[PDB]
């Protein structure tokens, strides 16, 4: 499935990530953006052999498990197929996971490179929440 900006505004919304760990909701909209274009079935094999899965670009090699990535972990307790839903529950409650993890929201590359200390409201700005 490939949300809409405002869509995936308030189903991020409704599934707990504005503010969490104090990351407004425009961080999530734009890191979706770039890391999966919005869309729920993206999937990108990384030179290591693991791949990136759904909205948020969830990597095998620690969160997931696509039965794969030799010598993987599965942090967030799922296959990796979980999260290529057009249901975004999967994604967020991992999500969750990942930004509580010590680095915070840094763990997605496309945030770092394109959205962190831009004006990410921007993300969020006409969106009924
Ligand atoms: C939260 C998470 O698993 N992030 C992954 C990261 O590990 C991977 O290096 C990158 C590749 O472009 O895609 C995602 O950002
Ligand atoms: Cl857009
Ligand atoms: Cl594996
Ligand atoms: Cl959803
Ligand atoms: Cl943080
Ligand atoms: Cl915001
Ligand atoms: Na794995």
């Amino acid at each position: 499935k490939v949300f809409g900006r405002c869509e995936l505004a308030a189903a991020m919304k409704r599934h707990g990530l504005d503010n969490y760990r104090g990351y407004s909701l425009g961080n999530w909209v734009c890191a979706a953006k770039f890391e999966s274009n919005f869309n729920t079935q993206a999937t990108n094999r990384n030179t290591d052999g693991s791949t990136d899965y759904g909205i948020l670009q969830i990597n095998s090699r620690w969160w997931c498990n696509d039965g794969r990535t030799p010598g993987s972990r599965n942090l967030c307790n799922i296959p990796c197929s979980a999260l290529l839903s057009s249901d975004i529950t999967a994604s967020v409650n991992c999500a969750k996971k990942i930004v509580s993890d010590g680095n915070g929201m840094n763990a997605w590359v496309a945030w770092r490179n394109r959205c962190k200390g831009t004006d990410v409201q921007a993300w969020i700005r006409g969106c009924r929440l």
